This record gives C-alpha cells, sequence and structure tokens, in this order.
C-alpha cells in the first residue's frame, strides 16, 4: 500500500545532483566525527606516555620533565589545529546538506503540489462524486507537510547517522578484532532485554486499557441520559460501579508502573553491566603490554557513537515511511486517465451551431450505482429558435437533462447529437463554452462581481460586460444595493439576497452567450417578491437563443411556447399543454496546590530522597571512570594495577547494582502515589460533574464524548505532572549540582570554562528550535491564501466545470504556492546555517577545552586523571540531563493545560445543588402553580420562550397542555424539576417557592417520564429500581409495580424474568414497552404528582394502545400532568383543559375548531 524508490518522479538533473552532492556531505560529516574519537584516543595515548613513571630518577630527570613538556606543548598545538580543522569542515558540509537536501523538496514539492492541483481539478465529477470536498483538501494539506518535512531533512538525517555508525564500525573492523566481539555481543542482550520488556509493558498497558473500558463504557451511558439521572438524583446511589471499576483499574495500573520502572531499571543496569564488562577486558587487554588504554577508550567511544547513531536513524526512518504511503496516495490521484480531458488536441469544433440536438438510447444513471437506472432511453429531438420546457417530478431524477448537455457525465449508448454530429468530436472546452446554464443555488465566489463576470467569459471591455448587464434589475442590483462601490462579497460578508444571486449569474451566462442556454431552478424556494421579476430576465434571455428550462412552478410552463416533459422515461409529445393534467402548486497551575493536592507525603517523600542518590550515579560514574584511566596515567605498573583495575570494576558492577535498586525503590513509591492521585481524582471530577446543574452540560462546548475523553485521558498528563516530575527536577539538579562541586574541589580553572560553555550551546540549541517552530507556523499562516484558494474551488466545482474559465484558478493558485515556495527557499538557507552554526559551536567547544586543558597541564597543576575527571563528568551531566529531561513524562505540554481543566471544573461552583441547606415538608398538597413565570434557555437566551403563562393545579386534575410546538412546551414540564432556574416569575408548591426547597426532595415527590425512554446498562430490575434511588428499595415490590404498570407478561416471558438484563443492547426489548418500563420506574417512587410527554416516539401504534392505558390508570390513581402533541391522547384525556402559550382555558375543542385537528 506504499511506494519506494519511486517518489522522486519529478525530480530534476539539477535537483538529482544537489541530493548527490548533500547525502555525500552527510557520508563526509558521519566519518568526520568518529575520525575527532580516534583523534582523542591517540589524545590519551599522548599523555600516557607523557606520564610514564619509568626510572624513579628519570621523574626529576631532563630539567624535571621542562624539554618534553615542550614537545608536548607542540603535539598539543598540532592536535589543536588538526581539532579546528576538523570543526571547520564539520561546518563547511553541514551547510551544503542541510540546505541542498531541503531546497530540493523545496522544488520538488513546488512541482508536485501544482501537479497535484491541476490532476484534481482537471478530474471528472464521477471520481469526485464517489469522494467528499473537505478530505480532499486535508490529505493535500497533511500529505504534502509530511512529504516536505520528509524528503527535506529526515532522509538526510538518515543518512547521516548511517555514515556515522558505518566510519565507527570502520575503526571498529581492528579495534574491535578482539573489543567489537565483546562489545556487539553484550549488546544484543540489551536489544533483547528491552524488547521483551517493552512487550512486557505494552501487554499490560492493553490489559489497563480494557480494565478502564467498562468504567468509560458507564460513564459514557451515565451521561448520556444525565438529564434522567439529574430528574431521579441518583448521582449518590450513582458511581459505585465507577468506584470499584476505578479500584481495578488502579490495581492494574500500579502493575502497571512498576513494570515500566522495573524496565528502565533493568536498562540501567544492562547499561553499566556492559560498561564494566568492556572495561575490565580492556584493562587485561592494556595490561598484557601490548596495547594502550587510549585504543580501548576509542574504540569503546566510537561504539557508544554508533549506538547514538542507531538510535537517532530510527525517527527519520519512521518519518520516511509515514511519508511513503502519502506519496503513493498522491501519485495514485496523479495519472488517472479521466473521462474527458478539455485540453486533448483532437478538439474539432463547428462554427456558429444552431443547436438542434437529437437525442437516442439514453441509458445511463449516476455511476455511483449499477442497479438503478434513470434514464432509459429517449427518442428526442429540439429546434433551434423555440424555448423547451420540461415538466415531471424532477429533470429525469435531478436535472440529469443538463448534465446530458456539457457532458458532465458519460451517457452508455447515449447517443445525442448538437446539430447532426457526434459530442465525442467537438471539444470539451468549446463545448461547455457554446453552452450555457443556470445553477438550482445561485453560489458565487468570495470577491467583488467585476471578476466574476470576468470569471464568466473574456472581457471584451469593462463597460460592454457592464452594458451586458442590462437584464432586469441592471444598475440598481450591481451598484445601489452592494455598498455602491464594487465590492467583494461572498462568505466574508457582503451577503446578498437570492436575488442578486441568481441575476448576476443571468448576466454571467449572457456575458458567455451560449446558443443554447440552460435553466435549472432559477427561483427554487425563493421569495414571491424575488420571483416574478426575474422571469422576466429569463425570458428576455430566452428569445435571443434556443434553451430548455425546468420551471419550479407551472406559470413558466404557461410562459414557454414548447412543454416537452415527462417522468419516467416515457416521452411525451410537446405538440400542447392541454395534456398536462392540473397539477396543484484558563490560566495555568500554580503547580502548588496541584502537589498539595497529594497528601500522602511520606509514600512520597522517601522517593525524592531515593531519587536524589539516584542523581549521585552519574558523577560519580565519571569518578571511577576517571580512575580507570587514573591507572595508567602517572603511576607504578607492576604493585597493584590489575588489583586496582579490578577494584574499579567491582566498583563499576556494584554502582550498578545500587543503581538498579534505588530506580527500583523510585518507581514503586511514584507508581504508587500516582495511582492513588488518578482514583482520587478521578473519583473527586466524576461526583463533580454529577453534581454540574443541567445548563453546564447543555453548553454545546462540552459534549459527551469530550467529557468521556476528559475522564479518560486526563489522568496520565496529572500522573506526570504530579509525581514524576519532582522527582526529576531533584534527580536532574542533585546530579548537576554535585557534578559542580566535585569539580570545584577537583578543578580550579577549566571547571568554569565548561561550565561557561556549555550554556551557550544549550542556548543556541534553545533559540535554534524556537526559530525552526516559529518559521513553520509562519509557513502554515502563510499558505492560508492558498488554502482558501483550494477551498473555494473545490467547493464550487460543478460551477467550476460549467464554467471554460478554469485556468486561471491553476494560475492564482500557482501565484500562492510559489509566494510561500519562495519563503519556503528563504528558509531553507536560514536552516542550515543555524543547523552548521550549532554543530560548529559544539566543535569549537570541544577543541577549546582539550586546547585548554593541555595548556593548563602544561602549566603542571592538574593531572590528567583531573582533567578527563572534570570534562567527561560534565559532559556526561549534561548528557544526563538531556536524555533524563526527554524521558521524563511531558511535563507541561497538554498535561498541566489538563490539570488546571481538571482544577477548574472539580472547584466549579454551579447553582446550588445536593445542598442540604433546602427546606423539606413532610407532605405536599399539590398546590402547583405557574402563573406569570417567564423564563428560556441560558445558553441561547434569544427566544424569550414561556411568555404570559397562568397556570394552577389541585390535587386529582389532569391537566393535558398542548402547546404548538412539544420540544419548546418540554421546557415547561423541564421548569418543574428545576432543570433550569426561573428569574422572571416565582412557582409556587404547596403554597410555598420552590428555589428555597431541597433539590432532591422536590425531585423526589415527581413522577417525570421522558419521551425518549433511556436506561442504563443493567437488568430490568437494576433499572426499574434505580427510581428508589435514596429511598426504601424494592424488595419483590417490584412485582407489584410491574402489576401496576400492567407489563407483567414481558416481564415474564423475559428467561430470567426479572433477572434478564439489558446487556450492551443484548435481547434489546420491544420499542413499544421501553416508555412502559420507564412509566413503571416513575410510578415505583409514589409521587404526588406526574409527568407525562411519552408522545409517540416509533410508528407500531399498538403497544402505544397500552401506554395511554397505563397512562389513565396512573392518573386516575394520582395526580399528573400530562403533555401530548396527539390528537387520540388529548381526546382519550377526560379532563380536556387544552390550553397553548396562555391563550385560552379549559376544553378548546368546544370553544373553537382551532384546537381539533
Ligand atoms: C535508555 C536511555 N539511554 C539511551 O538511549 C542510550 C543510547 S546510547 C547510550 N545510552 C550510551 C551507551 S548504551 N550510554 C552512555 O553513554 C551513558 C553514560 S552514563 C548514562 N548513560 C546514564 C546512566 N544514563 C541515563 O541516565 C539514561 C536515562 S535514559 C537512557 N539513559
Amino acid at each position: 500500500a506504499v511506494s519506494v524508490l519511486t517518489m522522486f518522479r519529478y525530480a530534476g538533473w539539477l535537483d538529482r545532483l544537489y541530493m548527490l552532492v548533500g547525502t555525500l556531505a552527510a557520508i563526509i560529516h558521519g566519518v568526520a566525527l568518529p575520525l575527532m574519537m580516534l583523534i582523542f584516543g591517540d589524545m590519551t595515548d599522548s599523555f600516557a606516555s607523557v606520564g610514564q613513571v619509568s626510572k624513579q630518577s628519570t621523574q626529576m630527570s631532563e630539567a624535571d620533565k621542562r624539554a618534553m613538556f615542550a614537545k608536548l606543548e607542540e603535539e598539543m598545538t598540532t592536535y589543536a589545529y588538526y581539532y579546528t580543522g576538523i570543526g571547520a569542515g564539520v561546518l563547511i558540509v553541514a551547510y551544503i546538506q542541510v540546505s541542498f537536501w531541503a531546497l530540493a523538496a523545496g522544488r520538488q514539492i513546488h512541482k508536485i503540489r501544482q501537479k497535484f492541483f491541476h490532476a484534481i481539478m482537471n478530474q471528472e465529477i464521477g471520481w469526485f462524486d464517489v469522494h467528499d470536498v473537505g478530505e480532499l483538501n486535508t490529505r493535500l494539506t497533511d500529505d504534502v507537510s509530511k512529504i516536505n518535512e520528509g524528503i527535506g531533512d529526515k532522509i538526510g538525517m538518515f543518512f547521516q547517522a548511517m555514515a556515522t555508525f558505518f566510519g565507527g564500525f570502520i575503526i571498529g573492523f581492528t579495534r574491535g578484532w578482539k573489543l567489537t566481539l565483546v562489545i556487539l555481543a553484550i549488546s544484543p542482550v540489551l536489544g533483547l532485554s528491552a524488547g521483551i520488556w517493552a512487550k512486557i509493558l505494552s501487554s499490560f498497558t492493553d490489559k489497563e486499557l480494557h480494565a478502564y473500558a467498562k468504567a468509560g463504557a458507564v460513564a459514557e451511558e451515565v451521561l448520556a441520559a444525565i438529564r434522567t439521572v439529574i430528574a431521579f438524583g441518583g448521582q449518590k446511589k450513582e458511581l459505585e460501579r465507577y468506584n470499584n471499576n476505578l479500584e481495578e483499574a488502579k490495581r492494574l495500573g500500579i502493575k502497571k508502573a512498576i513494570t515500566a520502572n522495573i524496565s528502565m531499571g533493568a536498562a540501567f543496569l544492562l547499561i553499566y553491566a556492559s560498561y564494566a564488562l568492556a572495561f575490565w577486558y580492556g584493562t587485561s587487554l592494556v595490561i598484557s603490554k601490548e596495547y594502550s588504554i587510549g585504543q580501548v577508550l576509542t574504540v569503546f567511544f566510537s561504539v557508544l557513537i554508533g549506538a547514538f547513531s542507531v538510535g537517532q536513524a530510527s525517527p527519520n526512518i519512521e518519518a520516511f515511511a509515514n511519508a511513503r504511503g502519502a506519496a503513493y496516495e498522491v501519485f495514485k490521484i496523479i495519472d488517472n486517465k479521466p473521462s474527458i480531458d478539455s485540453f486533448s488536441k483532437s478538439g474539432h469544433k463547428p462554427d456558429n451551431i444552431q443547436g438542434n440536438l437529437e437525442f437516442k438510447n439514453i441509458h445511463f444513471s449516476y455511476p455511483s450505482r449499477k442497479e438503478v437506472q434513470i434514464l432509459k432511453g429517449l427518442n428526442l429531438k429540439v429546434k433551434s429558435g423555440q424555448t423547451v420546457a420540461l415538466v415531471g417530478n424532477s429533470g429525469g431524477g435531478k436535472s440529469t437533462t443538463v448534465q446530458l448537455m456539457q457532458r458532465l457525465y458519460d451517457p452508455l449508448d447515449g447517443m445525442v447529437s448538437i446539430d447532426g454530429q457526434d459530442i465525442r468530436t467537438i471539444n470539451v472546452r468549446y463545448l461547455r463554452e457554446i453552452i450555457g446554464v443556470v445553477s438550482q443555488e445561485p453560489v458565487l465566489f468570495a470577491t467583488t462581481i467585476a471578476e466574476n463576470i470576468r470569471y464568466g467569459r473574456e472581457d471584451v471591455t469593462m463597460d460592454e460586460i457592464e452594458k451586458a448587464v442590462k437584464e432586469a434589475n441592471a444598475y440598481d442590483f450591481i451598484m445601489k444595493l452592494p455598498h455602491q462601490f464594487d465590492t467583494l462579497v461572498g462568505e466574508r460578508g457582503a451577503q446578498l439576497s437570492g436575488g442578486q444571486k441568481q441575476r448576476i449569474a443571468i448576466a454571467r451566462a449572457l456575458v458567455r452567450n451560449p446558443k443554447i442556454l440552460l435553466l435549472d431552478e432559477a427561483t427554487s424556494a425563493l421569495d414571491t417578491e424575488s420571483e416574478a421579476v426575474v422571469q422576466a430576465a429569463l425570458d428576455k434571455a430566452r428569445e435571443g437563443r434556443t434553451t430548455i428550462v425546468i420551471a419550479h412552478r407551472l406559470s413558466t410552463v404557461r410562459n414557454a411556447d414548447v412543454i416537452a416533459g415527462f417522468d419516467g422515461g416515457v416521452i411525451v409529445e410537446q405538440g400542447n399543454h392541454d395534456e398536462l393534467m392540473r397539477e396543484k402548486g484558563p490560566p495555568a497551575s500554580f503547580w502548588r496546590i496541584l502537589k498539595l493536592n497529594s497528601t500522602e507525603w511520606p509514600y512520597f517523600v522517601v522517593g525524592i530522597f531515593a531519587a536524589i542518590i539516584n542523581g549521585g550515579l552519574q558523577p560519580a560514574f565519571s569518578v571511577i571512570f576517571s580512575k580507570v584511566v587514573g591507572v595508567f596515567t602517572n603511576g607504578g605498573p607492576p604493585e597493584t594495577q590489575r588489583q586496582n583495575s579490578n577494584l574499579f570494576s567491582l566498583l563499576f558492577l556494584i554502582l550498578g547494582i545500587i543503581s538498579f535498586i534505588t530506580f527500583f525503590l523510585q518507581g514503586f513509591t511514584f507508581g504508587k502515589a500516582g495511582e492513588i492521585l488518578t482514583k482520587r481524582l478521578r473519583y473527586m471530577v466524576f461526583k463533580s460533574m454529577l453534581r454540574q446543574d443541567v445548563s453546564w452540560f447543555d453548553d454545546p462546548k462540552n459534549t459527551t464524548g469530550a467529557l468521556t475523553t476528559r475522564l479518560a485521558n486526563d489522568a496520565a498528563q496529572v500522573k506526570g505532572a504530579t509525581g514524576s516530575r519532582l522527582a526529576v527536577i531533584f534527580q536532574n539538579i542533585a546530579n548537576l549540582g554535585t557534578g559542580i562541586i566535585i569539580s570545584l574541589i577537583y578543578g580550579w580553572q577549566l571547571t568554569l570554562l565548561l561550565l561557561a560553555i556549555v550554556p551557550i550551546i544549550a542556548i543556541a540549541g534553545v533559540v535554534e528550535m524556537k526559530m525552526l517552530s516559529g518559521q513553520a507556523l509562519k509557513d502554515k499562516k502563510e499558505l492560508e491564501g492558498s488554502g482558501k484558494i483550494a477551498t473555494e474551488a473545490i467547493e464550487n466545482f460543478r460551477t467550476v466545470v460549467s464554467l471554460t474559465r478554469e485556468q486561471k484558478f491553476e494560475t492564482m493558485y500557482a501565484q500562492s504556492l510559489q509566494i510561500p515556495y519562495r519563503n519556503a527557499m528563504k528558509k531553507a538557507h536560514v536552516f542550515g546555517i543555524t543547523f552548521s552554526f550549532t554543530q560548529a559551536m559544539m566543535y569549537f567547544s570541544y577543541a577549546a577545552a582539550f586546547r585548554f586543558g593541555a595548556y593548563l597541564v602544561t602549566q603542571q597543576l592538574m593531572t590528567f586523571e583531573n582533567v578527563c575527571l572534570v570534562f567527561s563528568a560534565i559532559v556526561f551531566g549534561a548528557m544526563a540531563v538531556g536524555q533524563v529531561s526527554s524521558f521524563a513524562p511531558d511535563y507541561a505540554k497538554a498535561t498541566v493545560s489538563a490539570s488546571h481543566i481538571i482544577r477548574i471544573i472539580e472547584k466549579t461552583p454551579e447553582i446550588d445543588s445536593y445542598s442540604t441547606q433546602g427546606l423539606k415538608p413532610n407532605m405536599l398538597e399539590g398546590n402547583v402553580q405557574f402563573s406569570g413565570v417567564v423564563f428560556n434557555y441560558p445558553t441561547r437566551p434569544s427566544i424569550p420562550v414561556l411568555q404570559g403563562l397562568s397556570l394552577e393545579v389541585k390535587k386529582g386534575q389532569t391537566l393535558a397542555l398542548v402547546g404548538s410546538s412539544g420540544g419548546g412546551k418540554s421546557t415547561v414540564v423541564q421548569l418543574l424539576e428545576r432543570f433550569y432556574d426561573p428569574m422572571a416569575g416565582s412557582v409556587f408548591l404547596d403554597g410555598k417557592e420552590i428555589k428555597q426547597l431541597n433539590v432532591q426532595w422536590l425531585r423526589a415527590q415527581l413522577g417525570i417520564v421522558s419521551q425518549e425512554p433511556i436506561l442504563f446498562d443493567r437488568s430490568i430490575a437494576e433499572n426499574i429500581a434505580y427510581g428508589d434511588n435514596s429511598r426504601v428499595v424494592s424488595y419483590e415490590e417490584i412485582v407489584r409495580a410491574a402489576k401496576e404498570a400492567n407489563i407483567h407478561q414481558f416481564i415474564d416471558s423475559l428467561p430470567d424474568k426479572y433477572n434478564t438484563r439489558v446487556g450492551d443492547k443484548g435481547t434489546q426489548l420491544s420499542g413499544g414497552q421501553k416508555q412502559r418500563i420507564a412509566i413503571a420506574r416513575a410510578l415505583v417512587r409514589q409521587p404526588h404528582i406526574l409527568l407525562l410527554d411519552e408522545a409517540t416516539s416509533a410508528l407500531d401504534t399498538e403497544s402505544e394502545k397500552v401506554v395511554q392505558e397505563a397512562l389513565d390508570k396512573a392518573r386516575e390513581g394520582r395526580t399528573v400532568i400530562v403533555i401530548a402533541h396527539r390528537l387520540s391522547t388529548i381526546q382519550n384525556a377526560d379532563l380536556i383543559v387544552v390550553i397553548q402559550n396562555g391563550k385560552v382555558k379549559e376544553h378548546g375543542t368546544h370553544q373553537q375548531l382551532l384546537a381539533q385537528k
């Protein structure tokens, strides 16, 4: 499903030369760095030769060694010269490698995007039909961006890394006859351990995902019908399943975190064991006497650099593989032969045609389906100078005759002749330009009408084309109405009426001045005043040239002299219209409250201290590392060098073991702490959402899926925002600080030199990342114009086809893409120069460090063991800082954002709810009054619904309120349970207001029933028992409830009876009975008042007979307010008190017939 070796089809010879020089530049750099490393080994060998104790007399002999110290200084100067030469080479090669590879891509992308646009806009409409409009643009944008990035930088970097690893292993050929054997034999152990630990971690991650899946599902189902939840107030009764699922998820996550931490610790342990074994073997080899320690050190460093190179090569090859599929796809759009070309050489065209089309054997339909036939063959012919009208259900499905006229589609065996000759011989562009169309929707360009008229056809003169706009509504519509100055109209402001749009479309058609005109729904569903005027323009266009018309209303049929229309493919004559029947017509977190949220500092605190000792591993490492060189620096060869080397190897191994156990304890504490925090946050936040009022969920910004994702993925962000980060802070700062202090104790000059130079490279890297990001964002912003052109063109693709003026679109797209293309070349050189500059700064820092170290050694003030000590300590500490900060769990980024979102939603103060302050009366005489209360949706106060309503209810009355809009009326019911809060009026229940009430107690005494009976993923009984939340639990009273609701037969029919469970809609219950079980749930609460809006969800109308039976039984049992926009429901209601918007009272049907039907 991908392609390779052929994605560079459009590459030019200069482009291939650019690539050839670039890749060569990469091998050069990749070879150069291990050359630096080998010269470091020769550097350590020179120091070893100088620091030979030899005879005890020699120490103070030769003028205290002053002469050969001068020789050493000369050698050091030569080595520094070679160092800076290599640095300049690294800078010279880097500029060319990054710039050329990117430059070539810049040109490659410039060619490929233009070719893609040309092909896609040259494609036939049927291809677009089986596709969409937005996803074409999205595919274009993301695929070209990926290809650009990949073939711009990633391939060059990959060749660089591959060459680095190679050159390291060319050194490794010899230096590794003994060393590579052992080092590259212990490396596969590291690889296998990493692989098995990654597999175990992935298995644990999948297990915890499947464990949390149940919690996610229950969250989704409770949030979907949360209105029912707040109607029953089951939040307290809720969350136990959520709590248990989170408990299981937390327990599995503890194991997951333990596994990840032990995997990482094993990684450290294998690294350190490899170090120890390699140095043990190297010390033995150098002690053999035929070898120098510098060669061991340089081969070991070179193979480490090769490992670094292999590790760095992975993202680049991944990006290349990702871009391969996008390249294959984008090329697959290319090279597809369309049905028509419009640019073919075979374009013979007759001159001054009369348009006497003849039609025969028209068998064609939508190409998307080959089962339904729309055109069944029409033996129709037309004549010049006579307007023809088509009448029927539509234009043969949907104006498909028009699609036939200009070759939008390709009829099968459909023979159509414009004047007696086949359309195949005629040029596509000529055929399109000699034919004019009228769109059913006059949608236009987001720009001034002048260029729209220019788009219509070649403007001979602006005044001439303006004269052509002499159709009815001329001048007042073109100038008096659009700001008088010709103005950009379109989606971006300057809206005009549909009459203006149709009129300008007619004007464009007249500018085309075709021999044959096409009219498709000129005033389809337009204003009655908008029509009856543009039809005059249509008529005055029709006397000029022959045309076909399809009319929205039969009036044009009267206007048309010839009426040849039908439906179903049965051709009818056009002699007269008499046969035609009488058709009717958010700030960041303080980071301290977040930490304080973890009130579990004991199981926390040790980890910090544990982390601290971990920070001591890195510099202490270098210490023993330096001492290894200290073995073979100035000292006595035979007394203890073997024993000293063995002792320091044992120190390496015990250091690795203590690091392993340290990181084990670190994991065992931070994982547990983070897991307990994850559980605590989820437990609190879920209660927070169930606590929030209905309005909070109504806001369209937050949706059920959005809140579920908030519960799902806004925890791992905290896992790393709270406990792992402080561990990173403490370990990193302890490492760097102890390295600096040991440097200061063991060094006085070069220590500060390194401490000063490393920050400038760090800030250079940071600023060049910042500049790359800024340039990328600037480019994405300034391609917005080209994106706008592409979107506007593709959205109006049918209009583009209907209008021959199409190459102009390619022209503006090319210009608005080449300006960013020029910006791309300008960015390429800058990117290359900065990357080369930072590499040169790194190499220069290295060279200066070595020069100063050697110079101060010539002063005889710090021994090589100390110079190498401080240098390796600081550099490896900085490397550890970098690796740990990247191995760190994404602190900030999307984590602190989700953290403050979690804090906001938890601390959200909603309208008072679940508040115990609400007064609760012992008994309710159902004294509900609804007089003088006005309110609407808080999210959209645009419509002040519920205006001037007066209503009052006593015990036993059946209030059959029936407003014209059921959904609008639903709000009146929604107010009784305070889903929304009234402000204009007050509602009094039992003679006292409802706002000063125990929300739950009010809800408790309210048997609401929703029109849509959504129930949970629980059993038939577990759902009916949900009504008695915070109440007496129903034990076998459910039998009485079902008997009262008369659904006993269906509960009895179920195999497990009450136990039968509605599991993920398995054994799905009948549509006409879910409302019944909801009614049973409502009557379980046994309230003094019930609310019903059942209406009729489905069309079964049989269980519907049973549902009003249950409703009348309930209403004779207890007082009820029933809402139903159904004639049968209101007629069945004995107490007909139908009132709409407060206009009438009591029985409307007796007062007036308006209520009836
Ligand atoms: C897994 C990841 N490492 C690599 O991807 C990697 C590729 S090559 C390489 N390491 C070389 C030879 S394997 N290593 C050293 O030169 C070295 C000297 S000290 C030191 N590492 C300290 C102990 N390491 C970390 O703190 C640490 C945290 S994460 C991490 N390393």
